[PDB]
């Protein structure tokens, strides 16, 4: 049997109306054992129950157990130790698997948004960019907005460890040549810890 | 105790001055059978010898033998497969591991290259990028350059898949406010697959 531990999405930590989740995964864990005992410890101290909730699952030509604890955003983002420590008869000695966020201080992401270069302007639809640099830990949301209104056609970049060890990624929004000369106005948008509202936003047009 | 075959790298490949590898890193080798055997087929064709180089290291707690066969750029480039196939005595069948590159024929990457933002020309120092977008396969190798002389304040993300099933990837080079101010000409030079001479090569100056 193999355990598998899971961090919170990113904007669920970043915004206080959402749920922050530790996910733990029993993979491997066998017909003639199914019996899993999750230990959940926060920081230190076994939160016991906190509000911790199995349930198994009957795969491959085996089982599936997973347990989550809800995960208080601020306990999150101060960087407590979160353990998942499963007893299973089975598995000789209880496997404890820790998890928190990246160890470091915390930089706010510089967000400058880039037009489209002229020659793209040759093509029928045109790239609109924004760099998110400087930042850390790696931990980030990026999204695409052209109104109230939430965009589809976009890709971001993996995180990628700059020189200053520091963080980077681009996002790139695809449009119509024609809405970017329609004179709209298309805004990324950056969620992390180190910025002001948790929150900011850049803006794009013509 | 098991095999990873690996790739040679983009440039190696493009480029005929320079000799392209494959690599056949096997791993775990437990002390008491340390006795490898590579055997190194060419697509159909057991290239025998051709060119293989093995070695012994002892690691960890264990023995870590890696055996380099050298390529002909033309038959990677024509999707031949790569064969490798490990022997050692406490390992009962032979770990028989196959590589070669990406099926689909090469899309021609767009280079275009993005000046830095105004709300960066604040900073003592500036990010000039180059967009690299729509090619296939994703082998590519994005380098940069200022005159006769190449530079060292790059960064380029890894290849994102993207809608149109080709792929990008963005290349960040950061230089100071001053060099940028005095007019000097920066180049992306992207060699690719694709490309009429393998190679392309975009510039910015201010
Ligand atoms: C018996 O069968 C089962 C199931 O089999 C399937 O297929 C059969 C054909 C079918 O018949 C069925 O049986 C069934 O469909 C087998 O189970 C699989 O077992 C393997 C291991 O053998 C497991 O592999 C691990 O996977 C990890 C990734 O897991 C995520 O992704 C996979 C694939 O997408 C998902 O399946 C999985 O569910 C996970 O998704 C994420 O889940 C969490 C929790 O649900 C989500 O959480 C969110 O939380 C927020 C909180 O706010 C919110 O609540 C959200 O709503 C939640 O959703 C989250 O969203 C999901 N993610 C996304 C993106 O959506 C791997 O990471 C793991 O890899 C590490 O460990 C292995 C082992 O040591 C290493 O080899 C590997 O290299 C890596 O190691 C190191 O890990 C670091 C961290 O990742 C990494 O940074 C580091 O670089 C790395 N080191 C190196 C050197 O690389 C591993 O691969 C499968 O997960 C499991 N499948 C399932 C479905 O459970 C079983 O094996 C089989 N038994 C046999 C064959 O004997
Ligand atoms: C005992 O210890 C050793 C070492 O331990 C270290 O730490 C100790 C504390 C210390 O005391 C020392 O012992 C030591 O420092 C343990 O060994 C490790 O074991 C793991 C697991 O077996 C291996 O994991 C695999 O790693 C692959 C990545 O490997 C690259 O990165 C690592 C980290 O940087 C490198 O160390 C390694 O060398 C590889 O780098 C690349 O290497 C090649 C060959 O050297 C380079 O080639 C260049 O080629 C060009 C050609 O022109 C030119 O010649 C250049 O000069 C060459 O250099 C290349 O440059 C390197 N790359 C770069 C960027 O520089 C992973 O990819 C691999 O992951 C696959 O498998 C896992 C497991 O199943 C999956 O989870 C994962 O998803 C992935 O699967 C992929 O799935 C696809 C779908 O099925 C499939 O299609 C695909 O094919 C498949 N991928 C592959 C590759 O098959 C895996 O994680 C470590 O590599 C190994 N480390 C070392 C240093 O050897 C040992 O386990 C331990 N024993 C124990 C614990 O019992």
């Amino acid at each position: 049997p193999s355990v598998f531990l899971f961090p919170p999405k990113p904007k669920d930590t970043l915004m206080i109306s959402r749920t922050p989740e530790v996910t733990c995964v029993v993979v491997d864990v066998s017909h003639e054992d199914p019996q899993v005992k999750f230990n959940w410890y926060v920081d230190g101290v076994q939160v016991h129950n906190a509000k911790t909730k199995p349930r198994e699952q009957q795969y491959n030509s085996t089982y599936r157990v997973v347990s989550v604890l809800t995960v208080l955003h601020q306990n999150w983002l101060d960087g407590k130790e979160y353990k998942c420590k499963v007893s299973n008869k089975a598995l000789p000695a209880p496997i404890e698997k820790t998890i928190s966020k990246a160890k470091g201080q915390p930089r706010e992401p510089q967000v400058y948004t880039l037009p489209p270069s002229r020659e793209e302007m040759t093509k029928n639809q045109v790239s609109l960019t924004c760099l998110v640099k400087g930042f850390y830990p790696s931990d980030i949301a990026v999204e695409w907005e052209s109104n109230g209104q939430p965009e589809n056609n976009y890709k971001t970049t993996p995180p990628v460890l700059d020189s200053d060890g520091s963080f980077f990624l681009y996002s790139k929004l695809t449009v119509d040549k024609s809405r970017w000369q329609q004179g709209n106005v298309f805004s990324c948008s950056v969620m992390h810890e180190a910025l002001h509202n948790h929150y900011t936003q850049k803006s794009l047009s013509l």
